[PDB]
């Protein structure tokens, strides 16, 4: 397991431009594409992303392109914003992967803004962690990726993972 498996699995894969968990317009591994209502501004959005007119419909290679833009991208927010930056250098490796798929699904300003978890993580005392990450809008939304993601950071194991 690593983190390209684990959001690889919690977002899975489509090559036509669809809805997200949030109704917004996505391609891809959970490339978000806008918050735009307008499926041709969605449009317009893959089209720069891409590098190509396209028909709303791309490759499996570029899609897997975009997914390694993206899982980058979720590092270098980590690793920029003065309150996440801590709390990751902190972590082992599971349990960055569970912070990066976080920010991968909700963006830098939104995973700072859990501050007290942020802190019960650098504390490292999991189980407390655990319950405060489930008191979110987060975990009501998505509690079935949340809940995976949290007993990642809860063990510091890919258990939850390892049956998928
Ligand atoms: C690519 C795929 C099918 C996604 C799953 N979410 C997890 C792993 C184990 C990596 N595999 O193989
Ligand atoms: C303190 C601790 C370990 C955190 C859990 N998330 C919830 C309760 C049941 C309150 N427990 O046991």
């Amino acid at each position: 397991m690593n983190i390209f498996e684990m959001l690889r699995y919690d977002e899975g894969l489509r090559l036509k431009i669809y809805k997200d968990t949030e109704g917004y317009y996505t391609i891809g591994i959970g490339h978000l594409l806008t918050k735009s209502p307008s499926l041709n501004a969605a449009k317009s959005e893959l089209d720069k992303a891409i590098g190509r007119n396209t028909n709303g419909v791309i490759t499996k290679d570029e899609a897997e392109k975009l997914f390694n833009q993206d899982v980058d991208a979720a590092v270098r927010g980590i690793l920029r914003n003065a309150k996440l930056k801590p709390i990751y250098d902190s972590l082992d490796a599971v349990r960055r992967a569970a912070l990066i798929n976080m920010v991968f699904q909700m963006g830098e300003t939104g995973v700072a803004g859990f501050t007290n978890s942020l802190r019960m993580l650098q504390q490292k005392r999991w189980d407390e962690a655990a319950y405060n990450l489930a008191k979110s809008r987060w975990y009501n939304q998505t509690p079935n990726r949340a809940k995976r993601v949290i007993t990642t950071f809860r063990t510091g194991t890919w258990d939850a993972y390892k049956n998928l």
